[PDB]
């Protein structure tokens, strides 16, 4: 059957969540795949069962065998272990292992990496993977952006969806906001700010909100996992559907913002043919100073792997 | 049933396709009433029939009786005769026998008026139906940056929907369309042109397209009912289901861009209280000298009705 | 681009609820062809602008020219002039022309035929078009059932969906309605007439109103075409996300029922593979006696094209 | 606003993948609540999140104090404690204390109840709570069929919703599986086991596999909860937005199949009225023999309570 095949490589929470996301949406096959024994079996059977509630028609599995990356349209890679610096080298041996599969089961699969720090980790399997580089990303800016969009619309009382913004750079810590490129209904927010609907300070607030929210729900005895799988499924959804959304991922850079040979997150077009262009931002050198910052610490963590 | 009540007044083309989609969306229950005998109760079984296709639940009758106003959530009015300035009189007889009946079967409805000159037809049905202020609104900006949206997106290559862009003042040919408001992916259309991806050229040429758009389908010998439709009920969506989407539609003027007693377009906030907010553009006094104009040609018509 | 390319030989009525629904569901690029000049076009730009309100990305595009058939994975045909068997020569006239173009064009196409009489229209194509026997079928039973599964459910107050029910044989008067095979919920309809929640003496008057149903709706001057397009978008979307759905359709019969070498009304599994099973009921004579009736006038009409 | 309100009374599995849904299908504003410290508040933001990526406005929150049930128009129990008859009076507890202040704060909510043994649990807080009978309900059938279902379409081929069937009695062991009333795409699936297309012995293997159906997900190391959430949402949506379709569902018995003052799983009618019909399956003396078992299972565990 054409229907698209999606190997999620990590069968976690995220992981979990993808599987269900997809089968409501009718996206294509799934395989839950991870080392440990029989877990992705159970939550793929329990998964399976969503399809009638839903009118869908995917094919919902586990898998612990490499093996069943064979055939594969999108591979979703959330495994990885969880100083934060000493996973670095493991992980990177994670990425190696799945790089060498995937060279030789789907070498024409499309790529998502989620492993932290998902810019490091995505250079890191594009590497041992071989795959082109408009056919591997990270997740990053999605998510991030999604809490900023967020925070702001329930402050100006508008459709969440309504407000745009752009986190570029890295993900993590040195995630750079760039308050400039926000808009409400494609309005940019400086009118918002003008007519006191909104403050300069309210925006500093969730701006600290936006770069701390991982850390925020975790310290609320929790985890995020839900909104990381949903950002992920945008990304695979516009690239399988070849919608061609403007979405900010972590892709490779060939001298955008003065870098290279490096994974930076950017807004870029996703569509049939993967990463159909990457778009460069026009920041001054402020906004390029920080993204040099964000840069610099993905080279750091790059070196230690 | 809780279930939001839809009548259409009018049930043309336009009333149609809204039936249609209303079903498909599952938004509630229709009524597609005009004066003209049976033709309602036929498109209305036809339509009706879809809720199988559609897993959907919504009753879709005829009418030929104004009683059927009674209960109404929402009213659409597409009703009116199609000089052009001859008609402006008669189809203002049409919003006052309309009116009456809203005022007398449904006064806390909330309206959106379809019938042209829209700009006009609304502020009359407002003085008629003696409905709150933010209880009524006119079809305008959301079908016709539509157009432009979508050319642009084309040109790009992006999702439609990620170009968002700003025509204000008054639905048709004074239509005020803001280069400066439009985005891409939530970034400045400008720096598009500065990266020569589209042109200045370009750009007047769809600027010009969108204007006439109407008219260069009516020379292809057809007629636009689809988009207007679709426009038409994602105002009617953003209200129902409290969506709060900014949606660039005819509202009554209280001081904004310096007019008042008057409908005109901008952007607005449609949710649960109907237009909950008015926003007003900070337009620059070359923009605000082409809405004197739009509004200059909408006092023109209603002095004729 | 791997999106599918769906072109709709007939840019009427139902071809433009299709091209409406298509966009809606983002099922792929569309295609109004037609020979009338330009119209295609017209309608194609005005729904092509509803990408925007409904987040889709299909290019809607008119044609008049056979040519563009090239690449097609789904034909619609509703092209076809409209005694009413006077019309059968001519009507074979168009099919043969199309047929030409598809064995030529697009050979693997999926082939959905609608033009009356379906069942001789749609073996007219087949052969004209030399397409296998798997992709090719006319609609019937999905919109003749939606009408006896929609009017049952208000009678029952239960959501349309939920009744199941089959129409066999032949799309038309001479359709065969089984009371035998209709469930509410999954459950024999027969319960809920033991029941006393709905009458037989109810059930016959469903059952000529089904029969009847396009004949009343041009009795109250409208004609149906809205459901008939929603009923095609069904089995076309089951094909090409391979939902494997149980819709009843105009097939080859090899021996089915005791018929061969002639199209008849049965369930039928449409998946990637298009009829990927063909069912046969289970009949008892009676029911086979009225089958045969069906299809002896398909047969009737067939000799005289 | 008239948004709907949902509270989740248990902040568990279960409950994250119903707020996860209910944003995605923008149902209405959820609340996550719990006694659990925090939580609740921390899996709530996550979610919230969601909102940008599914184009929704649903206002998502997590809640400590029973307050926040005031205003609820939905309210769903799946807190409880997890011999197996210990927990029995435990849980009761639970319950007595939830239905004092639904009574208190939401005594025209609808409920729906979760916790097991599921009918047994639901009489309990239809008790405590003092709400309508057609108010409260107990997910049973929904979840358990969707296994018999799945597991049978994917013998025959065909989308997993075209295979309907009957689970009746109680949720658990004792559940009633009905082989008599088993469709696929509306057809007696007698038909097809007549044509060899799926064995009798085939189908006892999937009957013993849907019984054992949580045993065998925990046996492979995972939990089910997504089909139970998502069986759960069909059911809640079902009375939202008045879809009223027929769903099985644990309900109080008034005397169909020879039983009263007891919930039974029994096929229902779920409209905005809640639950509208209960309808009463007319089994034979062997079917009704087991029903009767799972009535004694249920009654036995109440009076443990
Ligand atoms: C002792 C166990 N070892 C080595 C035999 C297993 C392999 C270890 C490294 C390479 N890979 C992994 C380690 C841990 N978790 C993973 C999850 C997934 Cl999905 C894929 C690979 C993983
Ligand atoms: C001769 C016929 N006349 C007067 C009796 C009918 C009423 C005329 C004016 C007021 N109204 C109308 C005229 C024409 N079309 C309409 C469509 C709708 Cl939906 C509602 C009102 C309409
Ligand atoms: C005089 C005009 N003639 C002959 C040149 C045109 C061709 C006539 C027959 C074969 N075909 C047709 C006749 C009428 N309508 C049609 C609509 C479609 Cl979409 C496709 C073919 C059509
Ligand atoms: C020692 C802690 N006790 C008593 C103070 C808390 C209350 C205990 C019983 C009645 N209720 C409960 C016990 C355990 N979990 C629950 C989860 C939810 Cl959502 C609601 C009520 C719960």
């Amino acid at each position: 059957a054409p229907k698209a095949k999606i190997v999620l490589v990590g069968s976690g929470m995220i992981g979990g969540v993808m599987a269900t996301l997809i089968v409501q949406k009718n996206l294509g096959d799934v395989v839950l795949f991870d080392i440990v024994k029989n877990m992705p079996h159970g939550k793929a059977l329990d998964t399976s069962h969503t399809n009638v509630m839903a009118y869908s028609n995917c094919k919902v599995s586990g898998s612990n065998t490499y093996d069943d990356l064979a055939g594969s349209d999108v591979v979703i890679v959330t495994a990885g272990f969880t100083n934060r610096l000493d996973l670095l080298p493991l992980n990177n041996k994670i990425m190696i292992e799945i790089g060498g599969h995937i060279k030789k089961n789907c070498p024409n699969a499309f790529i998502i990496v989620v492993t932290n720090p998902v810019d490091v980790m995505v250079q890191l399997l594009h590497q041992h993977s071989g795959v082109p580089k408009n056919k591997i990303i990270g997740l990053g800016g999605v998510l991030d952006t999604s809490r900023l969009k967020y925070y702001i619309s329930q402050k100006l009382n508008v459709c969440p969806r309504d407000v745009n913004a752009h986190i570029v750079g890295a993900h993590g810590n040195k995630m750079v906001l760039l308050k400039r490129y926000i808009t409400v209904g494609g309005i940019p927010l400086q009118e918002f700010i003008n007519n006191k609907l909104i403050s300069d300070a309210e925006l500093e607030a969730i701006f600290d909100r936006t770069v701390n929210t991982a850390l925020e729900i975790v310290n609320l005895h929790a985890s995020p996992y839900v909104a990381p799988a949903a950002a992920i499924i945008e990304m695979a959804e516009s690239y399988l559907k070849d919608l061609k959304k403007v979405l900010i991922c972590s892709t490779l850079l060939e001298g955008q913002y003065g870098h290279s040979d490096i994974f930076g997150g950017t807004p870029v077009v996703l569509g049939a043919n993967g990463v159909e262009q990457v778009i460069e931002l026009q920041l001054n050198s402020e906004e390029k100073a920080k993204f040099d910052e964000a840069i610099a610490e993905t080279k750091r963590m790059k070196a230690l792997a």
